[PDB]
């Protein structure tokens, strides 16, 4: 495919919550560019390439039980970019805890994510 | 005040919804840095300055009966910007309709609004 339509744009986003949801940390991969970023959260660096983001995605998501899901729906653009919210449910110390994120992504002109970033911070989090 | 801390900007977003709300054309230029940017649409050409930001308040806004409410946190960064879901109630050809929105800011050291990006995109309205 070429540079994703708004509406191409929404189905993209959506069906990478529903990858994380589900776990499947490499179709998630898969949809990255192979020289994308991820900047999580938004204010740190960036990391650089599918290796690093394929470790970015087990590392967060290798226990097998995270979930997620939109709070709202997508807000793309006409020129391959979107935003969306949504929480994450994961556990740390053995406790629950939610997050709530935003992220905002921009595809290429395959329809591969470019650069994705999200935006949080710790208040965001709740146990 | 110097470059906004997550809870500051946090409390920043949500003055500018509020402000939005109750349609205080001036006191939201008043959040903008004199040299901002504002894209709106994310997708469309930034416009600059105070003079230009309040034009394009005045014209969504200069009715007096648009309401707007965030739908989620504010999803802050410890670098001065931040992101938001909300919703947006106006009026087309007499229909009421809502439009849903993200907003994505960054703050200047002085803790104004130096960029605002609005995302969203046509199937966002509903009449
Ligand atoms: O914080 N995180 O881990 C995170 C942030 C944004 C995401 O889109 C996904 C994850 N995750 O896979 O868990
Ligand atoms: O579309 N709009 O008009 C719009 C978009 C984003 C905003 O933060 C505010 C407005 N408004 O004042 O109406
Ligand atoms: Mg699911
Ligand atoms: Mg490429
Ligand atoms: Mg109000
Ligand atoms: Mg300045």
């Amino acid at each position: 495919m070429n540079l994703p339509t708004a509406q191409e744009v929404q189905g993209l986003m959506a069906r990478y919550i529903e990858l994380v949801d589900v776990g499947d940390i490499e179709a998630i991969v898969q949809m990255y560019a192979d020289d994308a970023t991820v900047e999580n959260p938004f204010g740190q660096p960036p990391i650089h390439g599918r290796e690093q983001i394929a470790a970015f995605y087990r590392q967060g998501l290798g226990g097998g039980k995270v979930r997620a899901c939109l709070t709202g729906p997508v807000r793309a653009s006409h020129n391959g970019c979107g935003a969306m919210p949504f929480r994450v449910e994961m556990v740390w110390n053995g406790q629950p805890c939610a997050l709530d994120v935003i992220n905002v992504m921009r595809f290429d002109e395959h329809g591969r994510i470019q650069t994705m970033q999200a935006y949080w911070s710790e208040v965001n989090l709740s146990v």
